DNA sequence: GGTTAGGGT
């Protein structure tokens, strides 16, 4: 089942819709930032006043990091971008260093867990909820 | 696995 961002909750696996923000591809692995503009404690807050970033919100504690490692990597690296939606099914969370929730989607999952990332068209009506809370922070 | 909310590869 689906949980809004600001309903899930460390270690457990989880379902949601979102909006990609931001991505970054490395050698070691492909990263994706998150939102369905709903608020969990536990993300990073993003700051409004970085001298020098292309992020343009939201703020606060908004979106979440994922981290996708191997065929995750292969496979959205040059496929999922900025602006796009996504659907994420059964993925797991974890806390970082610094205790922010991240999301990560670890190389070769048991075919049980049924993990995966794919894209929604833009047009598809359960991305409804998304389109209308981002006019809140507009 | 990686380090810390940039960079814009």
């Amino acid at each position: 089942s689906f949980s809004l961002l600001s309903q899930i909750t460390p270690h457990q696996r989880c379902s949601f819709y979102a909006q990609v923000i931001k991505t970054w591809y490395s050698d070691k692995n492909f990263t994706l930032y998150v939102t369905d503009y709903t608020e969990n404690e536990l993300f990073f807050p993003m700051s409004p006043y970085t001298s020098s970033s292309r992020w343009r919100g939201p703020f606060g504690r908004f979106s979440i990091r994922c981290i996708l490692w191997d065929e995750h990597d292969f496979y959205c690296r040059n496929y999922i971008k900025e602006g796009d939606y996504v659907v994420m099914k059964n993925v797991r969370t974890k806390i970082d260093h610094l205790g922010y929730l991240e999301c990560i989607l670890h190389g070769d999952s048991a075919k049980r867990y049924n993990m995966s990332i794919e894209k929604v068209d833009s047009e598809e009506p359960e991305l409804n909820e998304i389109k209308s809370r981002k006019r809140l922070y507009v």
